[PDB]
């Protein structure tokens, strides 16, 4: 390509009708299979959160499971340790949970009781903001360990499902928007 | 690295009867949080990597979830690419899926080119249903599979037998 946002975008690889009729996927594997895309990925996001926090943040907390792929990478060019949060029984020891909208049912996200000393200021990562659901879910948990989440980032946000408006309070950055 | 390794040894965190009574649960969540700790395993697994394979290497395979976590960092500092192996379902367009003893992986169709050579990473390996299920997608892109490398074994369970001819490297060691 050329610049590392569309190094990037040209990587963020388009599926119409998965998983359904009608819906257009996005697909961050190919970034994830670039080096130099990945690289370029975590360096924007590295970039904002240290231009808009000024290196005061405490931790980086990734979302089960795609947000894996990105939460400790950013974390570690930071410099600052991830936090789990995970799908409900996933984590060993007494955990705070809450539930979120998936699909047509519903599901549990969960955080360790001892994830966190109160006060720690932690950003939520994820790969793809949707409907909001888990991101939601991940701000209410931390905010029962008395975190001050700072805001929430992710590569892509899909604008027509208005996740960004739930999150409010909470601030959200992505790095590209599609319908 | 002694140093290194202590660093990750003591930030894995143990818990008698997880997910079931009897078992005991490796949790490698105070690893992540520890930025010392984080950069201590993906570097002593980098390292061995390089000492084992020099720069023969193409692709890291990361395992569907926890491997997730160590895949893309391990791959970074590698400067390769990291591909993902997924639970069945998750994965857009053309794939090539499989089942073992029952749970089922899933890989996209060109997630690789034939002869490309792959280390596939995982946190934990137990009785390697998982990694050997993992092997045997990637043999189905006619790939080469290196090694399996994770950050425990735990060594009773036989998983490296069940692996082999594929070559196994953990940093720790448990029953
Ligand atoms: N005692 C344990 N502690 C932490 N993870 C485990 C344990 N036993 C099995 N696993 C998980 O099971 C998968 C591999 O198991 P296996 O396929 O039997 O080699 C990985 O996701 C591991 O993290």
């Amino acid at each position: 390509a050329d610049s590392e946002l569309q190094l990037v975008e040209q990587r963020i690889r388009s599926f119409p009708d998965f998983p359904t009729p009608g819906v257009v996927f996005r697909d961050i594997s190919p970034v994830l299979k670039d080096p130099a895309s990945f690289r370029a990925a975590i360096g924007l996001l590295a970039r904002h959160l240290k231009a808009t926090h000024g290196g005061r943040i405490d931790y980086i907390a990734g979302l089960d499971s795609r947000g894996f792929l990105f939460g400790p990478s950013l974390a570690q060019e930071l410099g600052l340790g991830c936090v789990l949060i995970r799908k409900r029984g996933k984590l060993p020891g007494p955990t705070l949970w809450a539930s979120y909208s998936l699909e047509y049912g519903k599901a549990e996200l969960e955080i360790q009781k001892d994830a966190l000393e109160p006060g720690q200021r932690v950003v939520v990562v994820d790969d793809l903001l949707a409907t909001g659901g888990t991101m939601n879910a991940a701000c209410e948990l931390l905010g029962r360990l008395q975190a001050e989440v700072l805001e929430c980032v992710s590569l892509v946000e899909l604008t027509s499902l208005k996740g960004r408006e739930k999150l409010a309070p909470v601030p959200g950055f992505s790095l590209l928007q599609y319908e």
